[PDB]
């Protein structure tokens, strides 16, 4: 273990690492992160508890964040490190016993207009084929999938013969059907978000289309 100085000097820097498309940072569970804080006199006015065993962190513990919780936020629920953050907590403290890091990978956000940001949650899409809406088949995707791929991947998930046709709506407002006819829009460029539904359609025999 690093001295507590070395401790909050080179944590506090790496807190503010910039955001580069395709990077892994790490979820640090808000109640470990806070107990560290206090031990290593983190933004603390008298650093009463600073190097105090009571707040002595303990291996990195994540259980708290647990497959995660919903609406967990940043900053009150958990904070994220970079790589070279993660790794100088665990070689410090150990991580616990039969848990595994939480990684995540930054990716592109927002509706056509971007810029980068973790990707904690991925977006679950659910996916079903027009002539059967009721086996409805639930899927997360990435904010930086296009069109296209969504549809490779529903043509497996319902395992569609290379030689089918297929076209892709979602149910705006759960209600009309939209055409997703643009391929290299990514889902968060044609609007796409959490529990939305995707109807693969298969173009018929003789050449019509069911819708």
């Amino acid at each position: 273990a690093a001295d507590l100085d070395t401790q909050r000097s080179d944590i506090a820097t790496l807190l503010k690492t910039s955001l580069r498309k395709g990077d892994t940072w790490y979820l640090v569970d808000s109640r470990w992160f806070k107990q560290w804080k206090k031990y290593v006199g983190f933004d603390s006015w008298d650093k009463y508890q600073m190097g105090d065993q009571n707040v002595y962190p303990g291996p990195i513990d994540n259980s708290g964040l647990l497959s995660l919780k919903e609406h967990l936020i940043d900053e009150l629920d958990y904070i994220l490190l970079p790589t070279e953050g993660w790794n100088k907590l665990v070689s410090w403290y150990t991580l616990m016993e039969g848990q595994e890091p939480i990684a995540r990978k930054v990716v592109e956000q927002g509706m056509f207009v971007k810029h980068c940001k973790v990707e904690v949650y991925l977006t679950e899409l659910k996916l079903c084929e027009n002539g059967n809406m009721n086996n409805v088949v639930t899927r997360r995707f990435s904010k930086a999938d296009t069109i296209d791929t969504i549809e490779k991947e529903i043509r497996k998930i319902f395992s569609i013969p290379d030689e089918k046709e297929t076209r892709l709506w979602n149910k705006y407002m759960s209600n009309t059907f939209e055409p997703l006819n643009k391929p290299d829009s990514t889902i968060q460029d044609a609007g796409l978000y959490q529990g939305q539904v995707l109807v693969i359609e298969q173009k018929n025999e003789d050449g019509t289309w069911p819708r």
